[PDB]
């Protein structure tokens, strides 16, 4: 089967819960499924062998747009990860009190594009409390798997 990585930088368990509802969705639909923590991973060839690779991550900064701590390393490095011609989607929470709402998945997706990846499906923001965004995270899972 194909196989799917999801990667995720979470603080407060938000973007986490998230990705874990994602992982689900594409389990069920027949996808090998591997869900790590952005903390756990290096960033060079983190895409090898992986047909779909999700990018979750929220957003911080006191005045500016910050990605999450555990995530930037993978940004930084984003160049070695192999993601030319490389399938992703991205995804993060955020709050909407902030005016750039999720703006560190705007930032991963202009960079995945620089690098060549192939944005399957719009980024997918969340706000507030992800377990009432349910049906929108497993309805975005299902339009990411038809987009491929
Ligand atoms: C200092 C601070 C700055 C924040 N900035 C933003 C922001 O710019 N855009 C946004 O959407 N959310 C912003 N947030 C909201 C967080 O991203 C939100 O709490 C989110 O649910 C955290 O997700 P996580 O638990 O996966 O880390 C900010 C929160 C804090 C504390």
């Amino acid at each position: 089967s194909a196989k799917a990585l999801i990667v995720y930088g979470s603080t407060t368990g938000n973007t986490e819960y998230t990705a874990e509802t994602i992982a689900r969705e594409l389990a069920d639909a027949g996808y090998e499924v591997d869900s790590r923590d952005a903390a756990s991973v290096e960033a060079g060839g983190l895409f090898e062998g992986f047909d779909l690779v999700l990018l979750g991550c929220s957003t911080w900064g006191d005045d500016s747009i910050e990605l999450q701590d555990d995530f930037i390393p993978l940004f930084d490095s984003l160049e070695e990860t192999g993601a030319q011609g490389r399938k992703v989607a991205c995804f993060g929470c955020g709050d909407s009190s902030w005016e750039y709402f999720c703006g560190a998945v705007d930032a991963i997706e202009e960079k995945l594009k620089n690098l060549g990846a192939e944005i399957v499906q719009d980024g997918l923001c969340i706000d507030g409390d992800p377990r009432a965004a349910r049906d929108d995270i497993v309805g975005w899972a299902h339009d990411v798997r038809g987009a491929i």
